[PDB]
C-alpha cells in the first residue's frame, strides 16, 4: 500500500494523541504504571498542548491507508544540532520500512541539522533496535526522575 | 538597562548553571547553613556531569544577559496536571529588575508548563518570599526539611493563575 509523509498541521492534533496513547500503552506496559503514562499523555498530547507543539517545532506525520499511523517532531537546538523530540508508530505499521521513511524524509522535509539527538528508554529494546539500526550512537545515559520512578534512558546521536 | 534573552538550556550552559546555584547559595544560605555542607549538595545536585542529564532530560530554561548566563530555572511534572519549579535561582545582581518575572513566564511558555505550579521556599528568604507573593503564589504548606541535620523551615507556595 502507498505511504505519504507530509508536514502536519494543527488539524492533526487528534490523531497524533492517538498514536502517542496506543504507543505509550503498549511499549511502556511493564515500564511504567498506567496512571502515570495516562498523566502524561493528558499533560503533553491534549489538543490544545498539541496544537501549541505543532505551531512551535516541526512536526512531521506518515499516513497511509489516509489515517495519520505515525509521526516524528524535530526540534532545533543550537547552531547546527538537532534533537528528534519525539517519534513514534502505531504498534500495526512497524517492522515494514516506514520508520527508515518517516525519519528520513520527515529531516528533509525540514531540512534537519546534524547531529541530531534522541532520548530512548532503555527499557525499549524494540526502539533501541531501530535507531542502532540506522547507525544512531549512544553518546550518554542517565536515570530520570519522571513522576519520581526512575526511568534509565540512553542518549544517542546520528550525525551521517 | 541592558537586553537579555530567556532560552532553553544547552549541555554548554552546565558550568555557568553550576556557578549560578553555588553564588545564590552560598549568599542566601549564609546564615543558616555551613558553606562546606552547601558545597556538598551542589557537588551532588550541581556537578557538570548530573546537569548535563538534567538539561537532557528535564525543562531547564536560563536567562542570559551581556554573554552570561545569570539565572536559571527548572521545571518538572507533578501528577494530576501540576508542576514544580523545581530549582529557581538569579544571582544576587539581577535580582529586582524584572527578569525573574521573564525566567518564570518565558520558561512556561518554552516548555509547555502547566498550572498549577508548587515551589518551596526557605522561611526566612524575605526575597523570594516577597517575589513569589509579588506573581500571585499562595502558600499552602509548612515544613521541616533535615538538611544534613540542619532544621531547614520551608513554605510551600502555588500558583494557579
Amino acid at each position: 500500500m502507498d505511504f505519504h509523509i507530509r508536514k502536519a498541521t494543527n488539524s492533526d492534533a487528534e490523531a497524533i494523541q492517538h498514536v502517542a496513547t496506543t504507543s505509550w500503552h503498549h511499549t511502556y506496559q511493564d515500564l511504567i504504571p498506567s496512571d502515570v503514562q495516562d498523566d502524561f499523555l493528558k499533560r503533553f498530547y491534549n489538543v490544545e498542548t498539541l496544537h501549541n507543539r505543532i505551531s512551535a517545532t516541526p512536526f512531521a506525520v506518515l499516513e497511509q491507508a489516509d489515517k495519520v499511523i505515525g509521526f516524528a517532531n524535530f526540534i532545533e537546538l543550537e547552531k547546527g544540532k538537532s534533537e528528534l523530540a519525539a517519534f513514534y508508530l502505531l504498534p500495526e505499521v512497524t517492522q515494514r520500512g516506514l520508520g527508515t521513511e518517516l525519519l528520513e524524509v520527515g529531516m528533509t522535509l525540514f531540512h534537519v541539522p546534524l547531529p541530531m539527538f534522541v532520548n530512548v528508554e532503555k527499557g525499549n529494546e524494540t526502539a533501541i533496535h531501530f535507531y542502532k539500526a540506522k547507525g544512531f550512537v549512544q553518546v550518554e545515559e542517565f536515570t530520570e526522575d519522571f513522576y519520581g520512578y526512575p526511568l534509565e534512558t540512553i542518549r544517542f546521536n546520528l550525525n551521517h
